[PDB]
């Protein structure tokens, strides 16, 4: 049992990279984590085709939870993350696709990302989140 899902899945990848652009440039992020965070975005986007809502919902869920750590191991903020969530927004609004279009206009994954910049406005300030290591492997 599988599926195209692939074809949704590279389009997605590119919605991370220009929406957390800057988070990269920083040093925030990987590209590796961009491309994690936008296949649970491949599955939302062929969900809306297929017009199945649990998925929306769930899949919407699960990235805006994975997106929350990859941010807040780099020592970010509500304001951080309020500001990242808001930039894949746009990306699937301006994407190539009509199924990521359809994605950033949808209700039920528009919805799971309130739960997220509520969750880092209630925890507000990082730890301190500082490494002492080269990490080179």
């Amino acid at each position: 049992g599988d599926e195209d899902k692939e074809k949704l899945k590279r389009e997605a990848e590119r919605a991370l990279s220009e929406a957390l652009s800057e988070f990269e440039k920083q040093g925030k992020i990987t590209p590796e984590t961009l491309k994690r965070l936008a296949e649970e975005i491949a599955e939302a986007a062929l969900a809306q085709q297929q017009g199945d809502s649990e998925r929306l919902e769930k899949a919407a869920r699960r990235f805006a939870e994975t997106l929350l750590r990859a941010l807040k191991e780099s020592g970010a903020s509500a304001e951080e993350i309020e500001e990242a969530i808001e930039r894949i927004r746009k990306a699937l609004s301006k994407a190539p696709s009509p199924q990521l279009q359809k994605l950033a206009n949808s209700p039920q994954w528009q919805t799971a990302l309130q739960e997220a910049i509520k969750k880092a406005r209630q925890e507000k300030k990082e730890k301190g989140s500082l490494e002492h290591h080269h990490h080179h492997h």
